[PDB]
């Protein structure tokens, strides 16, 4: 028993992560076969990142400008490219840590862990998610640029999101391994407000399932509720909107309670309206939206 927020095993990312450097910036990159994918901004300096033109600054880049360092081991650059927001540089050397690997572009509400890295270095790993605003609520310091997150089926590592910019209000912005931001953001230090958040309604719900298979069960009532009067409070309340997809996927979790999902709908209606009075659920005060219903099974039934 017990649940906690868990991270996947970072194992198989950590013996990919390299360092990379050009001119003066220093910056983390994702080494597989013999191509390091980094945030392009490595070429900026902390000048030019008010309105840089990535173009102009890379063609004065050679091969030779980019310092590639796999711990100790230096890496040959032959060769370099722009992918959107990303560069491309190939090396003369694979990697022979490289695990089998996807990459993939996720959908808001869905969860990954964060593998943080300095000068190459793996510090430390956590989870989260991606906000319906297409923010992501990280720990990041200067130079952690370049870490990425992921998934981990069984053996294959799907990387789905790297760290580039981290926005005036504190929250963090990236791209997919492809380059292209989550988002309207951009890789400018400029005015980027992000849009208004809202709470992820399906990880909340699958969140109460959860703390039912553990045994907080205070918070179930007695009533039922339709789906369009469950939308109407939790538009109130800036929950999104939960769909029949939402219900389907929420199934196992229904089936292995013996709880119908527009019933648990109607528990947390209540828990909307009225608040929790000074009650825990899963040991939280608030409610919960960074947990998927696959981590919960993951977690639970597992």
């Amino acid at each position: 028993s017990g649940f906690r927020k868990m991270a996947f095993p970072s194992g198989k990312v950590e013996g990919c992560m390299v360092q990379v450097t050009c001119g003066t910036t220093t910056l983390n990159g994702l080494w597989l076969d013999d191509v390091v994918y980094c945030p392009r901004h490595v070429i900026c300096t902390s000048e030019d990142m008010l309105n840089p033109n990535y173009e102009d600054l890379l063609i004065r880049k050679s091969n030779h400008n980019f310092l590639v360092q796999a711990g100790n081991v230096q890496l040959r650059v032959i060769g370099h490219s722009m992918q959107n927001c990303v560069l491309k540089l190939k090396v003369d050397t694979a990697n022979p840590k490289t695990p089998k690997y996807k990459f993939v572009r996720i959908q808001p509400g869905q969860t990954f862990s964060v593998l943080a890295c300095y000068n190459g270095s793996p510090s430390g790993v956590y989870q989260c998610a991606m906000r319906p605003n297409f923010t992501i609520k990280g720990s990041f310091l200067n130079g952690s640029a370049g870490s990425v997150g992921f998934n981990i089926d069984y053996d294959c590592v799907s990387f789905c999101y790297m760290h580039h910019m981290e926005l005036p209000t504190g929250v963090h912005a990236g791209t997919d391994l492809e380059g292209n931001f989550y988002g309207p953001f951009v890789d400018r230090q400029t005015a980027q407000a992000a849009g208004t958040d809202t709470t992820i309604t399906v990880n909340v719900l699958a969140w109460l399932y959860a703390a039912v298979i553990n045994g907080d069960r205070w918070f179930l009532n007695r009533f039922t509720t339709t789906l369009n009067d469950f939308n109407l409070v939790a538009m109130k309340y800036n929950y999104e909107p939960l769909t029949q997809d939402h219900v389907d996927i929420l199934g196992p979790l229904s089936a292995q309670t013996g709880i119908a999902v527009l019933d648990m709908c109607a528990s947390l209606k209540e828990l909307l309206q009225n608040g929790m009075n000074g009650r825990t659920i899963l040991g939280s005060a608030l409610l919960e939206d960074e947990f998927t219903p696959f981590d919960v099974v993951r977690q639970c039934s597992g």
